[PDB]
């Protein structure tokens, strides 16, 4: 199925063959402190709605959420 990054960091890269009915990848950008942003990634059925002043990018190709 669609492949997405479910984790990316100084400890490496996790990639998942997405559960059926999840044909979207997402990458959330979250401000923790002034110059520091936590990124979160995964597969989803629908694009998650951003909160906390976050921004979220959603896309539909393999590992598009790098």
């Amino acid at each position: 199925g669609l492949t997405c990054v479910t984790s990316k960091s100084i400890f490496g890269i996790t990639t998942e063959d997405c559960p059926d009915g999840q044909n979207l990848c997402f990458k959330r950008r979250h401000y923790v402190v002034p110059a520091i942003y936590d990124s979160t990634r995964g597969c989803a059925a629908t694009c998650p709605i951003p909160e906390n002043y976050d921004s979220i990018h959603c896309c539909k190709t393999d590992k598009c959420n790098e």
